[PDB]
């Protein structure tokens, strides 16, 4: 059958929500009440790739939009971007490497490591309303842990 997907939202471990910052970036911020309608809803697809109990390959597309988080080198650096794709062909089981994230469950938290760039992870800043980016470690000052919420 087609690739399976789930609608969901993500928050960082500081409980910051994710929203759009222009058409090709996301930002993270403290949201509650009416304002959370601003949050982005993702369609998380369970795709092809190396898997284990706690390590699941996924794609993160924006629900009902032909936009996917992807990891590419930009100015010689692994970087996270929102890339447009052909809506007739996505999502699919066999997503290209750049689109794939290893969803890792550790201590009640989730990490999204780039399948393409080992040990690079979806990250947020502690500061409010800063971009979501690709970070070169699960260590450090930045935030690399998230929780997932299921959406109808």
């Amino acid at each position: 059958a087609p690739v399976r997907s789930l609608n969901c939202t993500l928050r960082d471990s500081q409980q910051k929500s994710l929203v759009m910052s222009g058409p090709y970036e996301l930002k993270a911020l403290h949201l509650q009440g009416q304002d959370m309608e601003q949050q982005v809803v993702f369609s998380m697809s369970f795709v092809q790739g190396e898997e284990s109990n706690d390590k699941i390959p996924v794609a993160l597309g924006l629900k009902e939009k032909n936009l996917y988080l992807s990891c590419v080198l930009k100015d010689d650096k692994p970087t996270l971007q929102l890339e447009s794709v052909d809506p007739k062909n996505y999502p699919k089981k066999k997503m290209e490497k750049r689109f794939v994230f290893n969803k890792i469950e550790i201590n009640n938290k989730l990490e999204f490591e780039s399948a393409q760039f080992p040990n690079w992870y979806i990250s947020t800043s502690q500061a409010e309303n800063m971009p979501v980016f690709l970070g070169g470690t699960k260590g450090g000052q930045d935030i690399t842990d998230f929780t997932m919420q299921f959406v109808s």
